[PDB]
DNA sequence: CTATGTGTTTACCAAGCGCTG
DNA sequence: CAGCGCTTGGTAAACACATAG
């Protein structure tokens, strides 16, 4: 079927509350107005639901939506604006960071007047027209809006940015994910994949297709609690879903160096790892959850780290 | 319908009095003697008038304006020229600095002779921009006219707010646009956003009249401080505060700490940090200030 | 080289195996696409092995790429488009050297099984979504850290490749020497392995040498001592050790004492570059146990003094 | 528009030797060999030029580097005559495919027509695009240097008298004074002094008004702007004066950085007011005396 | 003057004692050599070892260089090489990223790309230092051999060759002396050879006596450790200025007048060799031997 | 005009002995010269010796150039050269990475690609060694460095110069020429030319010592050979940054110059007279600059 | 083939802590 | 207590890559 699952309405949306309160609130106005929606913009973290919430708010106006890629586009976007749009309908880019810094100041006349300067002619006949647009609504989801230019940010109405889950909300995900693909999944399992996922909605469907997998192997019926806990063990994931890479890295900076500050090229080079691949893919979420600091004088293992270890606090 | 309500006159044009002064002079020098305006070039951050500016300008001589881009735009500029412009008019060219190098060198040999050998007829170019260091110094050298456009003060920024009231048809009170103009960061557009979200929330809240405490809720209910902080600006003092002590951090660390990308980080939050104050850049690394530490309520370090 | 077709033929990484038995075998089940997958670990590991049986226990087909070899992203899209089928896997080696804008032409693809492209060459441009059939992606990288964080969170599976054990290096000799018709025996194999960084591919190398010395000299069995003699002339301690490390452990050891040295000075004393003694000959020297990096500086263990003939500290 | 050596305002050292050498031209009666002039943008290289062509007796033909390969033949065998003066602006410029075509009519006389003979004179701003076999093809070799206020007195008084405007000497001198060694830039302020004075309603531009007009310009007496004085004004007192970096200080005046170091900087250094550090821009104490601080 | 046996080879002998293993293993098993990957100092015989190489296997050879390669290197695989055939490519790190990526399907999977069936063949690379190439090379090449430095002896030995070769007659001490300044490379030695022959010829002499080729030597300004003038200069203003001492960057470029180019690159590395220079953490110091050598009276 | 053989060049001892002995061998065993490189800062005539060189050995030239070369390395080797001609390339250094590799196989075996070649002389010429590649340096069998002029040899220059031009110039007033020459020949043609132009506006036909030294002093040339732009330079410096280090950034951007001819052409005169220092923070005027310029020391 | 403009990477270079005898 | 490391941050300067010409 589909790994993608994508709600199709703001209801089904899960957990934005904060930015929903506020999203609820612009599409009424704009909606009892009869006038299209401001440009849109949406950041954040991977795996949050950029790309979910522009097709959700596409369906919440009614409007059409028009689909395009930053990477995928200087002259090419004056055409796509001129003949691919309607009144009132939304264009969507994804990865808008992406977009030459030439090909983002075609879309300064045309993000808050509703023309365009186009050269159109020949040799001596050449001549400047300013070609008017229906007004239509821009979103842009990144990842990096400060490879956006200030001029452009500057004309999006709306900025909003997405934020982290919470492990209740990732349950009630993987409970619809269950669901929709077809599995019979308990409370407690969902809940304890959602503690093991890392405030993001795609690592909880991974994980809940990881231990999906482990369940129909084993040829089970109904993924258990305790049952859900084995594949997760399995999988080797601790109570705050760290994998063993990061608890190798937590018990070598406890014993070996003592806790104290050490340094990316000789933590690396204990570890027998890159130490551009640790510092890009283990450190910044054992940063995240309070079991690592970097100080000014290296990096150095908490209390926390101490204690979910098992070894006793110097 | 329309959102960017720009004034037609020099009188309509609200805040940059020292600009207009010297730029009542020009024009009133220009329109005595018969002769066109000299060249003219506006430079300054996004948001503070410039194009509005220009059309203000060319309703002022009472000529008649050309509109063009720098990358609408080697062989099409000369058509231009040759073929559009009267006598006395003004070709705006707005993001002037896209020009290519090779359309500069046909640009400013025709600003100083006006000919092309094409007669061309006097005319006046004005160039908006927020580089002027893309632009040549051959063909920066041919603008008689070079001024920079600054920040609004609140008051200005609330006058803007009331105009936009009054043409679009809310009802707003002047200490409610006060409020707006303080948490907009000394740009228009800023404040006419502002606005715009306030008046959607009060329309939903079904308010008739936007008075000081409507538009204090409002702006609330979209996360602002008393200085136009947002909540992502107030995370980045508040870990800087509490997760390092206040002390030097650097790029990498914090963005790492923040979940954020360095760039973003250094290039759309921490200008503003550093223009009011709260925040520095040592050596060393990011120091949150005092102002940052009594403006989220901490005991002074 | 001589690359097994069966994860049962696959020498010695049991706990991906592990792993991956249950995943291959699941997807086989529901008659699905497996996952995307990614595989990173230090080079000569067998990683393009690995995927070659992933691909044959899958029962489908592989078409191999390279991170450089694309150079625009049409031909990622005739890739993607054209050459593939419903199931099919296509395997990019070394998927951390794609450009940025083709990383970020992948995320759809990954995604959605959807690609943006642009087409009409001006006034009569438009673009369009390429529908792409399920296809699975299998990533080969020794540099991860270089991923974009969007495609890297895109992978279904990750999986770390580990260093083999002298003995697991022992089996790949035996099963090399038993394929190319040669008689070694399982001590030389054994020395063989342990000479070996725990990498399979110094391991074959190792062994085709000790082949030519051992053919030239017209014996017919591999035994200990020519593994011995030969690998000795290669140049190799009974750790595996070049001269250079060697001579680096003798200069630390002598000239120092052992003690705190720090890197500028040990590197003026051996005429290298910091540069070189860092990312070159000292990882392996940690590895082994035989250096020690200090706060006060680089410190040579008491495993190398018994391993150079040198009174205990 | 001058016409003679005499007309021309304030390059004397190089007029010196420019008058031995055109005299001595004059008394061979063998024209000039090739000349190349050097010099910052607005100093008057081309007039320059017009100048010896008139002085020597011969015709000019102007000419630059992006001027269309093969061009440069039809223009040296369509139009010279014997002791013709052919003049090329931005010479570094010039492709190498007309590179290599130059050099051989320079001192073989051979590249059509087989020219008889003829000089070039070549004006640049960047001798470092030059090659060695172009540099070293040119005979004559000067320095165009920067005026002085009272050479940018006498532009701005000819100015005046052009334009039917009355200005006394103290005034001129006072333009002068704040122009950055340039009569484009003493041009450009005299026209912005001449807008003020003839709003306000006054028949003759005195000192006074000229210094009352370029105060409302925000002008000090270096001709620093107040964009200039900012620049220095937060170097050094939210930074304390020390090395911050492009970005940085970019950041803290809400400019771009490639504006701030291609614009507002060039006249910063060159007057002793700032420097360039590795480890980012310094301001020196000559910054410090001029905006009136304590020094460090 | 290039040999084409292992034995005409002049003084490589800790590597030809491998080499023949190799080689002789390769031969008897009737299939082409595995890649090898030469290493050394320029001019101490690599493309001659390839040419001794192909030549003692039987097969032809397809001598390349380095930047001279994209659409030709599959042409140069496809069209002039047969079975088992050495393509020597000197300056193998030089290769653009381009072709490089080329080269991994043939030299493993002996296929290139319409894909095409290329035959067995070894190739044998050629750099100056390890680090030069990127590890991912540096993983399908079979063989890695360094080629070390010359004796005197062989230089000498080499020397008598050439003039043998040539029709001149030199003495052994006067081949001895020219190999002795020869800085451990048969090319300078050929170089300082034809050198003295010139010098000689002009005499109108029949034998190169030892006497004659010192003063030659001399005339092109090499002392008995074939120290340029600028090196025994350099050394000079280091001793007599800062009595072995750090030099300073500054003080480097005030009595050369030059920029700070050939001294970091083409001086200090045959001192350091020498033994003259020592590079102390402080700073550069010469050794007793620099002291000693420029005549100096012992300390 | 120009040299033929070697005594009538000018100068440049200690180079005309071993080309002496190569020569003469060349001759005497009748094959042609083996490769020859030539050092030397420019304008100390590197071709003329080129053309010395082909003269006396009895054959033809093909002067060329580094940046005007593709197969028209064949082209001017295949019809224009004879057998053991010389191909004299100025500016060697400059080849580029295409062309560069075709010339090994013509100097090595003397065939490139396919027609063979006859055996040639080839001569290069570049300013620095350190602009050559390893590769190409070693297939030149001939190296060799040209140094300065000393005063009288530039002296006796001047006065064939003149000789050749119908002027008088005495003897001490061309060693005062050669004097302020920076040890160029290039250099005293041009102020030669200079002060012929002088002397005939001054209404002199002998120019004694002193008429030379007036217009010499009237061109803008000290007793060093400094000539505005240096002096200029040093007061610059001096000046606005107090003498202290100031790096080739903040000097060249002062100046109105750029990091290209400045030091390239301008402060390597400097240095070697003893005005300037290239200290590790930026540049110094070394304390002699104040003596010249009439400063106080700091 | 060339040229500019942009994004990404890297090599000094300086500062700040902790130890040793 | 004043050299000797080690660790980190930022600043300028290269590289590589794309579009128009
Ligand atoms: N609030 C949500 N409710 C339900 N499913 C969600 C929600 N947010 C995300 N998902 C699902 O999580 C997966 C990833 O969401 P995306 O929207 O693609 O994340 P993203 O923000 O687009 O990441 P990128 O790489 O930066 S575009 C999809 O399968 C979504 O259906
Ligand atoms: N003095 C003013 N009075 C009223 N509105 C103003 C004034 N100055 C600016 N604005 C408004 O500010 C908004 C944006 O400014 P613009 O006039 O477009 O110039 P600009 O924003 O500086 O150009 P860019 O794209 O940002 S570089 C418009 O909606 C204008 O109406
Ligand atoms: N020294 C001078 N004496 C008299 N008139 C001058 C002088 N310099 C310039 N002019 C006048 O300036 C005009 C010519 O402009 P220039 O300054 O020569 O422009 P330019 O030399 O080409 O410099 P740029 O690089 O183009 S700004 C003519 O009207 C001249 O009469
Ligand atoms: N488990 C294994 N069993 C047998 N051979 C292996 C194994 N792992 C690696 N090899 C061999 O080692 C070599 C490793 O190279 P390869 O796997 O192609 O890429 P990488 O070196 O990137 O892993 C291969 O030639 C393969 O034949
Ligand atoms: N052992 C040797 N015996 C004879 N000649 C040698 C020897 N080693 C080097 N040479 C000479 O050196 C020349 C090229 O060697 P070298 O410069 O090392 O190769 P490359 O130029 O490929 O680096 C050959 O002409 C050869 O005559
Ligand atoms: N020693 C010399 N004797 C006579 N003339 C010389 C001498 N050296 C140089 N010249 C003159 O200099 C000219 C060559 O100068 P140039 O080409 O600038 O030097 P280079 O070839 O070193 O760049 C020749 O025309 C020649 O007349
Ligand atoms: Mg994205
Ligand atoms: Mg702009
Ligand atoms: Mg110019
Ligand atoms: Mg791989």
């Amino acid at each position: 079927e589909d790994l993608a699952l994508r709600p199709k309405t703001l209801d089904e949306y899960i957990g934005q509350e904060r930015l929903k309160q506020k999203l609820r609130v612009y599409l009424e106005a704009a909606k009892a107005r009869k006038e299209p929606l401001e440009h849109l913009l949406l950041f954040g973290p991977p795996g949050l639901g950029k790309t979910t919430l522009a097709h959700v708010i596409a369906h919440e106006l009614g409007v059409n939506l028009r689909v395009t890629s930053g990477p995928a586009i200087p002259g090419d976007l004056a055409a796509i604006l001129a003949n691919s749009l309607e009144e009132g309908d939304i264009l969507f880019i994804d990865e808008i960071h992406r977009l030459s810094r030439q090909a983002e100041e075609h879309l300064y006349p045309a993000m808050e007047d509703f023309v365009m300067d186009i050269v159109i002619g020949q040799g001596p006949a050449a001549r400047t027209i300013r070609l008017e647009l229906p007004r239509f609504t821009l979103i842009g989801a990144t990842t990096r809006p400060g490879l956006i230019t200030a001029p452009l940010l500057s004309r999006f109405g709306i900025v909003e940015h997405l934020e982290y889950y919470t492990p209740e909300e990732l349950a009630q995900g993987v409970m619809r994910d269950a669901r929709l693909l077809g599995v019979r999944i308990t409370e407690e399992a969902a809940l304890e994949i959602g503690r093991r996922s890392r405030g993001t909605m795609r690592v909880a469907k991974r994980l809940f297709r990881r231990v999906r997998d482990f369940a129909q192997v084993a040829g089970e019926e109904v993924i258990t609690r305790e049952r859900a806990l084995e594949a997760l063990a399995a999988l080797g994931l601790d109570e705050l879903g760290l994998e063993k890479r990061d608890r190798e890295i937590l018990e070598v900076l406890i014993l070996r160096f003592g806790g104290g500050p050490v340094g990316l090229a000789t933590l690396a080079t204990a570890l027998s790892e890159d130490p551009g691949t640790l510092e890009e893919v283990h450190e910044p979420y054992l940063i995240r959850q309070g079991l690592l600091k970097r100080t000014p004088r290296g990096r150095v293992a908490t209390e926390l780290a101490y204690r979910h270890l098992g070894y006793p606090p110097p």
